[PDB]
């Protein structure tokens, strides 16, 4: 798991994109918008965005919501990240507050790669895109136990 070094670094270089309400929102659509572009067909596995495409999933009400809920949720568990035992709680809670029949551990698991692409993108410096990937690569399976 991250030490105190990495949890530190991978906070400051998302600090900037998980500040403002705004940057909050940006952050969690641009994630979701790369699981849809890759998988089109999860859209539908999202209530509120039932019947859209990708060519206009980005333009919803819901999807907002969605991000907003997705990049807080990444943040906690990064804040937590070195008190082994909340991080785990916190991990499989997101993981059963997935409880669409409409998702599958293994259909979850496969947003992986994609948000790693993603956050690691997102991010300023090497340092920081290591830092991303072993972070995702911990909690994604913790999560996906509960689904
Ligand atoms: C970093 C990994 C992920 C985190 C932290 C995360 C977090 C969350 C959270 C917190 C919610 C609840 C939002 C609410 O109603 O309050 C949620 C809902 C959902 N997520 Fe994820 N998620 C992740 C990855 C994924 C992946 C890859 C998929 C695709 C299989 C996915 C599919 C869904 C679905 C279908 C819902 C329910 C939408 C609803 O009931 O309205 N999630 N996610």
């Amino acid at each position: 798991t991250l030490t105190k070094h990495e949890q530190d670094i991978l906070l400051k270089e998302l600090g900037p994109h998980v500040d403002t309400p705004a940057h909050i929102v940006e952050t969690g659509l641009g994630a979701y918008h790369a699981l849809f572009t890759a998988h089109p067909q999860y859209i539908s596995h999202f209530s509120r965005l039932e019947g859209h495409t990708i060519e206009n999933v980005m333009q919803s009400d819901g999807i907002k919501h969605y991000a907003r809920t997705l990049t807080e949720a990444i943040v906690h568990m990064l804040k937590e990240i070195s008190n082994d035992a909340e991080v785990k709680k916190i991990a499989a809670q997101y993981g059963k507050d997935h409880t669409s029949r409409k998702v599958t551990k293994d259909e979850f698991m496969s947003g992986e790669p994609i948000f790693t692409k993603y956050f690691q993108n997102l991010v300023a410096d090497a340092e920081g895109k290591a830092a991303v990937e072993k972070f995702l690569k911990h909690v994604f399976p913790m999560m996906a136990a509960e689904i």
